[PDB]
């Protein structure tokens, strides 16, 4: 009886992320998962950081620092209730998605954001507590990235270069550094030349490894 | 007589951020360039991309896709307000500099959310005309990044791993991308070890690289 949460970033509904989502949590389910969700759109989620994200009396309100403001905040329980409301989903979660378009080669703001105001030190990391010593070393996270791109253009021989160490300030930067066991990007590529049965099987293989998501060997970091 | 673009994204004035700002306004001014800033907490600029980006009647509303619309909303000219006039100061502009903390490995929310936003077809790029046939191919941009660590930590043998494939999404992917000739980044490191004497040697050098940063060799991408 394991638990998940997955993270959306995209507006529209009617969006092959969303479908993405959709098909994620629907096979989760099917495998006796508790899914939760954060579709950051739908929650309306407020993606900049600022000193409204503490409640209460600053330490110093002069000279305002987001690090050691927002650090203390988390240690005092002096947080906004939105990013409270989804450190909560983290603490319970083994397995996080993180399901978005890729744009300009990297989250969208809305999901960036998502990490700056969410994940506050102490909680997410310690200067002396990072990457194999992360606090979420006993979770896992796994980016389902779609693309306008093809495969080939992000490569070595492509325009864009490889997709690999485009996601590494991600994968390493973001999830690694965290304690998160990162799995394997599920990448579906070149989105608007796929015709609509091929869409039908990227959803149904999609699927089909979340079944055993959880078996899977996650990313080498050295 | 050049003219510069200054993109700031820091919400404090008290900042090291606004402060390098201010010196690079100044040593501008001082050179005779004309100076247009973009501080976008200021500004309190929106950076969520949504179909409120665009006015009046949409293309299809009920299956509604960002980049189809958008493209045609720039071309059309129905883009909503506060992108038409940060495409503005960008189209004015022979120098864009853009002035943020490293957050999480790259730029802070507010400020991927401006090229989202900003960034439109046709105007930052098109599908026939990128890299060195890109649109901005008669401009410049610089990052002045600063940062909590330090810049060993930030090389092969740091943990962090180099800098270069770290700036490469933003200077390549978006900067190059759109056509601008990226000059070197101007890196400044360990912040909160840096005593007050030595900051005021930060603004003053980096100050006297504007001064002929024009002349500058901007960077080679393959
Ligand atoms: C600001 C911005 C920056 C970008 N930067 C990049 C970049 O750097 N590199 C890059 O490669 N691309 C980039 N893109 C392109 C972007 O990655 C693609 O547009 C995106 O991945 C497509 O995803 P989508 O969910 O919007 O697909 P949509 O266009 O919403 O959907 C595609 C198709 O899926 C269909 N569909 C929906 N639901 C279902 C269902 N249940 N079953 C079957 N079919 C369904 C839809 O009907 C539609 O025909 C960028 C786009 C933007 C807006
Ligand atoms: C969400 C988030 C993510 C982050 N991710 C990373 C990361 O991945 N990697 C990393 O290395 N770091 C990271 N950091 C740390 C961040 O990069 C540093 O905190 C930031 O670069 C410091 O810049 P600042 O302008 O806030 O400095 P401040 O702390 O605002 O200023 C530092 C000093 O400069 C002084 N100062 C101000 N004005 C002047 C002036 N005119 N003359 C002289 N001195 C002046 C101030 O008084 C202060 O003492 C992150 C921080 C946050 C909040
Ligand atoms: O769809 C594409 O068509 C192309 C045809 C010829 C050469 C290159 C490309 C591309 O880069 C991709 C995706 C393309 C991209 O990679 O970068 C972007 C940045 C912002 C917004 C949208 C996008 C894209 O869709
Ligand atoms: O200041 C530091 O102290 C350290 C001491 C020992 C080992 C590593 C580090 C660091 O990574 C940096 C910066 C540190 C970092 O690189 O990643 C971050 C991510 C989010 C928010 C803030 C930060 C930081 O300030």
């Amino acid at each position: 009886g394991r638990r998940a949460l997955i993270v959306l970033a995209h507006s529209e509904r009617t969006s092959f992320n969303y479908a993405m989502k959709e098909a994620a949590a629907a096979a989760l389910k099917k495998k006796g998962w508790e899914v939760v969700e954060s579709d950051l759109y739908a929650m309306n989620f407020n993606p900049i950081i600022s000193r409204k994200d503490i409640t209460g009396k600053l330490k110093d309100p002069a000279n305002f620092q987001y690090p050691a403001e927002s650090v203390l905040a988390y240690k005092e329980g002096h947080l906004s209730p939105d990013i409270v409301a989804e450190q909560k989903k983290l603490e319970a979660a083994d397995l996080v998605i993180f399901q978005f378009p890729l744009q300009w080669f990297g989250v969208p703001a809305i999901l960036k954001g998502w990490f700056e105001r969410v994940f506050i030190g102490e909680f997410a990391y310690t200067y002396a507590a990072m990457y194999d010593k992360g606090p979420f070393r006993s979770k896992k996270a796994v980016l389902s990235i779609t693309t306008g791109g093809s495969g080939s253009m992000y490569s070595l021989q492509g325009i864009h270069g490889d997709m690999n160490v485009i996601l590494w300030p991600i994968q390493s930067g973001i999830l690694h550094f965290c304690g998160f066991q990162v799995l394997e990007s599920q990448l579906t590529y070149s989105i608007g030349h796929t015709p609509a049965d091929a869409r039908i099987q990227i959803l149904e293989g999609w699927k089909k490894r979340l079944e055993n998501i959880w078996d899977e060997t996650p990313l080498y970091f050295a």
